[PDB]
């Protein structure tokens, strides 16, 4: 146990709930672990897996993310901020990997699955570039129920770390697709009060949120530190009772310890 660690304990000791951190630092390939191989829904930040499944079909496919897509009023979940503006209309798969990823859009990230498939074409995607841990089993928002216990659409700290790190900063995805993910996520709109509120406001991030029942409430970010290597950070909390408020503070907080920690 480091005191990094320690203090994660009494953070999470504070919030009532779970907290899973992984942190790879690419300085020195060093990582900083807590729960860092217990299970969390992923919520929204499964649109990560998502949208880099549909960048590496793009890599064979040149035209793919001009391919339109038809958004009929049936096709609306629980939160669509963008999709609604098309319904009786289409988005480009590059639309809707914008969405997904910048607004967190629901509709959007139907789509993007549907593209691939259903959930178990995200799931093959995570195997094929080493994720051997993350299972998408459901599409929105059920993807979102976050029941103790329930390992579906879960990953671990340490492999959705190790994934984000593949895919932003190493040789998963071709390079085009690899600097198109890393704009996107660079372009968030949802991420000031998580892991980016804990960071010194001198360095640069892109994120993914997520949030659903239990108060679930995570973040995964690739983090360009002042005068530092690039780190990826992944912050996932849940909590016991099902209507639990969200706290992305709790990921600010955590994200805050990494930072004074290196
Ligand atoms: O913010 C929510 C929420 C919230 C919920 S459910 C939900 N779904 C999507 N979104 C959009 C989202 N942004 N980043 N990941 N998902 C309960 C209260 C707290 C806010």
């Amino acid at each position: 146990t480091s005191a990094v660690q320690q203090k994660l304990a009494a953070l999470e000791k504070s919030s009532g709930g779970r907290l899973g951190v992984a942190l790879i630092d690419t300085a020195d390939n060093t990582q900083v672990l807590y729960r860092g191989d217990e299970r969390f829904p992923m919520c929204s930040t499964s649109k990560v897996m998502a949208a880099a499944a549909v960048l590496k079909q793009s890599e064979t496919q040149k035209q793919l993310l001009n391919q339109p897509v038809e958004i009929k009023p049936a096709d609306l979940v629980n939160y669509n901020p963008i999709a609604e503006k098309h319904v009786n209309g289409t988005m480009t798969l590059a639309e809707l990997s914008a969405a997904a990823l910048q607004y967190s859009d629901n509709t959007a990230m139907n789509k993007l699955i549907a593209q691939l498939g259903g959930p178990g074409g995200v799931t093959a995607f995570a195997r094929a570039i080493g994720d051997e841990t993350f299972r998408l089993d459901r599409t929105e928002p059920t993807l979102n129920t976050a029941i103790p216990g329930d390992p579906r659409d879960t990953t671990t700290p340490r492999a959705m770390a190790q994934t984000l790190r593949q895919l932003t900063l190493g040789h998963a995805l071709g390079e085009t697709q690899r600097a198109q993910l890393v704009t996107w996520l660079k372009g968030n709109t949802t991420g000031a009060a998580s892991i980016r509120a804990g960071l010194p406001t001198s360095w640069t991030a892109g994120d993914k949120t997520g949030s659903g029942d239990y108060g679930t409430t995570n973040d995964i970010a690739v983090i360009w530190p002042q005068g530092r290597a690039p780190l990826v950070l992944v912050t996932y909390f849940t909590q016991p009772q099902q209507n639990a408020e969200s706290r992305r503070d709790v990921l600010a907080s955590a994200a805050r310890i990494i930072a004074e920690g290196l």
